[PDB]
C-alpha cells in the first residue's frame, strides 16, 4: 500500500501534487502548528494503517478532523513520502543534490541548488515547493520548538535518502551525513521562488 512512484498519486494537472499531501498539510496547519514537536513526535501506528489504506488503496479522503492526535497526520505523511518507489528528490538527482548543498561558497551552492530543483520531474518539483513553503511555516512558528535544522534532519531520510534501492552500510551513512544540508537549502530558497510553482 503505497508503494509506487510519486507521479501514480497525482494527475497531470498542475499542481502536480497528490491530494493526500495537500490534505495531511492543510490539517498540519490548521492544528499542528501549535504544538511542539512537530514532524519528530511519532502517531499512532495503527491511525497511519488506516489512514493510508484509505487514501491509497480505497481512494477516498478520510476525515482528518476525526483524528485527535495531530502527529498521527504528520507520520502519515513522513511515511508517505519515505515509502514512495524512489524518493521525492529522486534517485537520479540524490547526489546532484548532496553536491550542491556542498558548495563551500554559499551563493554557488544556491545556484547549484536551482539548478538541480530545474531538473526535477513537475509532481516532484511541485509537491516539493508545497512541501517547502509548508515547512517554512513549521519553523516560523514559535510554538512548534521545531527550527530548519531540525526539520532538515527529520525531513533529510524523508524525501532525500539515497541513491540506489539498495545501498550498502557504509554509502547509506555516508548519505545519511549528507542529506541535512540538503533540506536547510532547500528551506532557506526564497519564498516567492517556491509560491511561482503553486501558481498556474
Amino acid at each position: 500500500i503505497g508503494e509506487g512512484m510519486l507521479a501514480d498519486f497525482v494527475s497531470q494537472t498542475s499542481p502536480m501534487i497528490p491530494s493526500i499531501v495537500v490534505h495531511c498539510v492543510n490539517e498540519i496547519e490548521q492544528r499542528g502548528l501549535t504544538e511542539t514537536g512537530l514532524y519528530r513526535i511519532a502517531g499512532c501506528d495503527r491511525t497511519v494503517k488506516e489512514l493510508k489504506e484509505k487514501f491509497l488503496r480505497v481512494k477516498t479522503v478520510p476525515l482528518l478532523s476525526k483524528v485527535d492526535d495531530i502527529h498521527a497526520i504528520c507520520s502519515l505523511l513522513k511515511d508517505f513520502l519515505r515509502n514512495l518507489k524512489e524518493p521525492l528528490l529522486t534517485f537520479r538527482l540524490n547526489r546532484a543534490f548532496m553536491e550542491a548543498a556542498e558548495i563551500t561558497d554559499e551563493d554557488n551552492s544556491i545556484a547549484a541548488m536551482y539548478q538541480a530543483v530545474g531538473e526535477l520531474p513537475q509532481a516532484n518539483r511541485d509537491t516539493l515547493a508545497f512541501l517547502m513553503i509548508h515547512l517554512q511555516r513549521v519553523a516560523q512558528s514559535p510554538h512548534t520548538k521545531m527550527d530548519v535544522a531540525n526539520l532538515a534532519k527529520v525531513f533529510g531520510p524523508t524525501i532525500v535518502a539515497h541513491a540506489v534501492p539498495n545501498p550498502d552500510p557504509v554509502t547509506m551513512s555516508q548519505d545519511i551525513k549528507r542529506q541535512p544540508k540538503v533540506v536547510e537549502r532547500l528551506l532557506s530558497l526564497p519564498l516567492e521562488y517556491w509560491s511561482q510553482f503553486m501558481m498556474v
